[PDB]
């Protein structure tokens, strides 16, 4: 296994996450308090460092965490559910599935506490009926930021064509 993040992949993981669903929406503001991802887990890049170990660890346990929040928890999807594209969901998912096995190196190195604490508190709101909702969609913003910011700042980390 060569351990490396294809930038394709990524780039159509973030296009079919994009395309599902629609803006954060307004009434699920007050899970900020609880939904924050932490930014600060991306390194400063520097000319001779781009860091992109910490890079695409960033990308992949993202990315691993949030296949176990898929896994382990339905979306809601009536009234105060989400209205995802099921059938671009799947594709996603299955990029996501890909990217994960391809990077497992990246796995294989404890990280710094901050991810799962994160998908911690992901999961405390996506496990209470009245507040799912609004998880999955803090959820899906926060994951959309993660592989645009991977790509805008960190584009030479992931491997092309
Ligand atoms: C988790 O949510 C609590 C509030 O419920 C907040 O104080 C804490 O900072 C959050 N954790 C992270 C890692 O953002």
């Amino acid at each position: 296994p060569t351990c490396q993040l294809e930038g394709d992949l990524v780039q159509s993981a973030h296009h079919l996450l994009r395309d599902l669903g629609a803006d954060f929406p307004e009434h699920c503001l007050p899970y900020n308090a609880q939904i924050s991802f932490p930014s600060s887990a991306f390194p400063a890049a520097t000319a001779n460092h781009p860091q992109c170990h910490k890079s695409l660890w960033v990308v992949h346990e993202s990315l691993r965490e949030a296949g176990l929040v898929f896994q382990d928890n339905d979306i809601p999807v009536g009234e105060g559910g989400v209205t995802w594209n099921d059938q671009k969901l799947e594709d996603f998912q299955n990029l996501q599935y890909r990217l994960v096995e391809e990077g497992s190196c990246l796995s294989s190195v404890n990280g710094s506490g901050v991810l799962s604490s994160y998908f911690s508190n992901v999961t405390a709101v996506l496990q209470e009926q009245d507040s799912a909702a609004c998880g999955w969609m803090a959820l899906r913003r926060d994951l959309l930021w993660v592989l645009k910011s991977a790509l805008q700042k960190h584009r030479t980390c992931f491997t092309w064509r």
